[PDB]
């Protein structure tokens, strides 16, 4: 039989992964120890995994650790920090998050003689950087992943000649939208993705030829390293001390529900950070407009279509609609598009 | 008769010895014949005579017979079998390796009259069962060694009076701790000293007293024969088959070779097996401490500080930990504890 196809991404905010049959999870990138749950197993029907991944993991001993991971590892209190979490990218922070992502996007009763095409994802900038660390920990990445309260276990180990590394938006303008935008591509154009994630927001171009075939160009497009989502965090960390007065820091789970919203239930109140809220997104949205022209001649003329990504995009889709109005557009799936661009871009082999 | 002091020991991995003056050599115990070495002699600077031991050795009968022996024996495809070795006290084998390090620690400008005490060892079990034959080997012992490359030799006889027989960890904690121990030890406790050679695993106890006197007890001690380094050198090469994939196998330098590191260069590339390393290790490591439970009951609790002795507990250290932790400790010369512990102790006459 033919081999299996699985395209996941390691992406600091939420880890966004689909397989070869066009099902997709997504989860946070917070991690948490597991502890025994038959109780509240008791009180609420769990009819999502997702919310509740109560886990163990086997490792190069066989010894199974429980772990808490994804939106149930964020109700805890004593999960990862989330704004000091690595970048490498061999760590077992994110290895249990590649456990989890293996673990859900592999049907039951499959044959154990195939094996996977895992397709996984990489910073434009810290491509090459971290080329060899993620190289190393697939051959390495040996485990079994025991799925608590759901009783569904894997296998996962990859040998060599399986793994496929791509940069982060290399396929999903690339591929991904090639069957729907070779009519708006025509003669030596530039389209762009624009992914603002987690910690650093990414540009990525393609040069159509006089062919009408893309071509990449890298003086046009880099990482934003360090711009992104995370400064929207910290600011409105301070934002709410500037209104609590108290010295009340907020948690995990009270910033995360801030800058999604705004109203933080604080005292039995919602503590208005509205304006804040817009205000660092704002300096976001100038942080991206005034990089992008660092990057972009008058080739920003140049454009027949921009595309923004990412789940920071989804609130900022109008926002940095300002780099070109009329022209950029919102790819179909916000968050799923480096993964789908990653499928289809990792079936071509 | 200001008589000198050697000490040495017939360890079957590698020979450890050192004489009155704290010199001290280090070489595997293998064999092999000796060719002439003139054609590498004008290429690379025969320097390090431990190296490089090309060695003249004379019987009674004057019979002149060149070995390469230690480091550059093993370099030759023909060596001694050595994994397999006789356990013979009485072997030509230990006939030549005895007499190595005897003029590789003889001195220089020696009186006429004086002789050397030579301090040896047993296998703790085998003591009472190899006294004789040891005892008969050093009686027989009239022979003259010659050093090919290096240009000088020693004569090489002795008699009784000259020789000492201890087993193996006896003086390594009864010397050289000797006065050390004495703040550690108070009232009627144990200490414990376990020897991890290459073949022989050795258990050895004491007793102190109320009077601060160490006493022996031969029924929590014991020569776990079978147990040791060799077994995980005959793991991995069956297991350098299984991973190689073709039935290819090493030699017996990449035996010794392969447990050091675990990543064996093979036909142009690295085969890897750390993960079996890391496994036949912590497998040997449950080993030890089973047995080692085998002569300790309660009588555990009875412990104040437990040392570990031979080449293989150095690197089985962190998975020799938990005998006991923060009681369990490393020896500061791992391969000389039974030299030094020969040399004091045998220092007695
Ligand atoms: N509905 C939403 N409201 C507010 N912020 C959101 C929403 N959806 C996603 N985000 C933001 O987008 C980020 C997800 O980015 P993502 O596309 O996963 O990039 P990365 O690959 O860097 O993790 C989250 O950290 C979150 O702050
Ligand atoms: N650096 C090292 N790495 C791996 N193994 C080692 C190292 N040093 C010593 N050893 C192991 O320890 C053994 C030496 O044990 P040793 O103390 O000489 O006991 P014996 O008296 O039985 O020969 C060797 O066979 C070797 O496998
Ligand atoms: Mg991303
Ligand atoms: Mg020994």
């Amino acid at each position: 039989m033919n081999k299996y196809t699985i395209a996941i991404d390691l992406g600091y905010g939420q880890i966004k992964g689909i397989n070869q049959d066009n099902k997709r999870v997504i989860f946070p990138s917070i991690i948490s120890s597991g502890k025994d749950r038959s109780l509240d197993t008791f009180f609420n029907s769990i009819d999502n995994i997702v919310d509740n991944i109560h886990v163990k993991i086997l490792d190069e001993y066989f010894n199974e650790k429980e772990y808490f991971v994804g939106e149930l590892a964020k109700r805890q209190p004593s999960n990862s920090s989330f704004i000091n979490r690595d970048n490498k990218i061999n760590s077992e922070e994110n290895k249990v998050l590649l456990a989890t992502a293996l673990g859900l996007l592999i049907p039951n009763d499959l044959p154990n003689d195939t094996k996977i095409h895992i397709v996984t994802g990489l910073p434009l900038e810290h491509f090459i950087k971290q080329k060899q660390a993620l190289n190393d920990m697939l051959k390495d990445f040996e485990h079994t992943i025991k799925f608590v309260d759901h009783n569904f276990s894997r296998n996962i180990k990859f040998e060599e000649s399986n793994i496929t590394l791509f940069p982060q938006g290399a396929g999903a303008i690339f591929s991904k939208i090639n069957n729907d935008i070779s009519s708006l591509l025509i003669k030596e154009t530039f389209i762009g993705l624009i992914d603002v994630g987690f910690k650093t927001t990414d540009i990525v171009v393609f040069r159509i030829n006089k062919d009408k075939e893309p071509v990449f160009e890298q003086e046009m497009s880099a990482t934003l390293d360090g711009l992104g989502m995370i400064n929207i965090y910290n600011t409105m960390d301070k934002a709410f001390t500037d209104n609590s007065r108290d010295g009340s820091k907020l948690n995990t789970e009270q910033l995360m529900l801030l800058c999604e919203e705004g109203k933080i239930f604080f005292k039995g109140d919602y503590i208005d950070l509205k304006k804040d809220l817009i205000k660092a997104r704002k300096t976001l949205s100038t942080n991206i407009i005034n990089k992008a022209d660092g990057l972009w001649g008058s080739r920003k003329n140049s454009f027949n279509s921009i595309m923004i990504a990412g789940g920071g995009g989804k609130v900022l889709y109008n926002h940095l609609k300002l780099i070109e109005p009329n022209m950029c557009q919102l790819i179909d799936n916000p968050e799923f598009a480096n993964a789908i661009g990653y499928l289809e871009f990792g079936k071509q082999f």
